[PDB]
């Protein structure tokens, strides 16, 4: 499907060269960054969405995640389905596991303090995570059946807000360098 949304945010640290490519294709080259997130996907997230992607290039040198990435409001929640990463596997408060799309993912919560959110400025908000137990190989057509994650999260008291914001397959980085090329559909 057409992705109707382009996410390209940087806190301004270092270099984030983000290319909005043809169709659902994008690429990022980044160097010595602060926080950034770049992705393609949908203006309005859905708990029923099934995301296809193929990361033609997945080459982080440092902390970068290849991840479904989205927000809700009411309440304000930042959520992730992490399929691969760089030198740092994201973790937090272990809640359980979920099997989806051929992988086993650990379910985590964490909380961010005084940090930017989709509202801009700085707040405290909750983060919900499914994180693959080992890196998904890249270069093939992969699927993230998101309802499997939403249902598993609910079973652990992790309920998303009712106001859906954007929902993208992203490259998410913090204080690192790398290159990625991802097609989303
Ligand atoms: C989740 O990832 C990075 C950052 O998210 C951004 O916040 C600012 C907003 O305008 C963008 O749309 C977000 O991607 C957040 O602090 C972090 F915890």
């Amino acid at each position: 499907a057409s992705t109707d949304y382009w996410q390209n945010w940087t806190d301004g640290g270092g270099i984030v060269n983000a290319v909005n490519g043809s169709g659902g294709n994008y690429s990022v080259n980044w160097s010595n960054t602060g926080n950034f997130v770049v992705g393609k996907g949908w203006t309005t997230g859905s708990p029923f969405r099934t995301i296809n992607y193929n990361a033609g290039v997945w080459a982080p040198n440092g902390n970068g995640y290849l991840t479904l990435y989205g927000w809700t409001r009411s309440p304000l929640i930042e959520y992730y389905v992490v399929d691969s990463w760089g030198t740092y596997r994201p973790t937090g408060t272990y809640k359980g596991t979920v099997k989806s799309d051929g992988g086993t993912y650990d379910i985590y919560t964490t909380t961010r303090y005084n940090a930017p959110s989709i509202d801009g400025d700085r707040t405290t908000f909750t983060q919900y995570w499914s994180v693959r137990q080992s890196k998904r190989p890249t270069g093939s057509n992969a699927t993230i059946t998101f309802t499997n994650h939403v249902n598993a999260w609910k079973s652990h008291g992790m309920n998303l807000g009712s106001n859906w914001a954007y929902q993208v397959m992203a490259t998410h980085g913090y204080q690192s360098s790398g290159s990625s090329n991802v097609t989303v559909w």
